[PDB]
């Protein structure tokens, strides 16, 4: 039986489940309550990518452009979901990376995939935290790359104001 | 009348409120249901923070540390918060991050400021996330800091893999 997997996971030592361990074994058994919005980090990291005036905030225009964005991953990544399972393998997030053309290392690319990796997967929000992360802090280092070197001169507070912004 | 504000803020054009703005309304007014867990981002942070070998976990020991260490973040802002709100403003943030021994610039500051305060102030998670963020941030930065300048040349691939990593 299919279900019983999922039942004996969360199952007590009376071999019976509350309400807290159905919550569970309903949401690993495919049967979820309702949608849930991003996380506040992601977006953040949204607004961060979009933001050229620094002020934390993005106009109407931007929003467009982010939402042709998100629908385009969103499409990819529901391509890739085989089981409706909200995640997709860690690899999966690998080759998005380097599709995009930044010119990663492999050894960049798999240690970026680990860090976004929840029980041997990743989950949409990451995703999309991942890629929009990877996009925002590529156009800031480029900014700072006027010589289009590769290498940056960071000293400390651009450093930080950098990366905090990020 | 001291209530009346948060009820107004939530309010229809009738003078009156459904159960999904009392939600919204009580918090406001200083009544909160229960407590919440920090947010997965947060955790991330604080497991990268003390990670030395990048495994992306944690052991007991460094679990100690990190725990006397919040313990002691927390108990500063407590001190600062002086309303048992939950909640503190940008300038209380500035006081706390030189107290800790942070160097940062206004304009550094202000980026921070940018980024973890919403309606105009910062919470619990946000400050102890920002703080988790800076000191593995500024480790990363001063390990490749040769001879205490203050600067740093930073490659493109080691500066993607370290901060995605942070």
């Amino acid at each position: 039986d299919p279900l019983y997997g999922y039942f004996a996971a969360v199952a007590g030592q009376d071999g019976q489940i509350d309400a807290d361990e159905l919550q569970r074994c309903l949401t690993q058994s495919g049967i979820a309550g309702g949608y849930k919005p991003f996380n506040l980090e992601t977006c953040r990291l949204m607004v961060s990518m979009l933001d050229r005036d620094m002020s934390g905030t993005m106009g109407f225009n931007e929003f467009k452009e982010l939402w042709a964005v998100l629908n385009g991953w969103r499409q990819h990544f529901i391509s890739l979901d085989t089981d409706r399972s909200g995640t997709v393998d860690p690899q999966e997030l690998q080759k998005a990376l380097t599709t995009m053309g930044f010119r990663l290392s492999p050894q960049a690319v798999n240690s970026i995939a680990k860090r976004y990796s929840t029980n041997g997967k990743i989950t949409f929000d990451d995703y999309i935290a991942c890629c929009v992360k990877l996009r925002a802090l590529t156009d800031s280092f480029r900014r700072r790359d006027t010589a289009q070197q590769g290498v940056v001169n960071f000293p400390y507070d651009d450093f930080i104001q950098c990366v905090m912004s990020v």
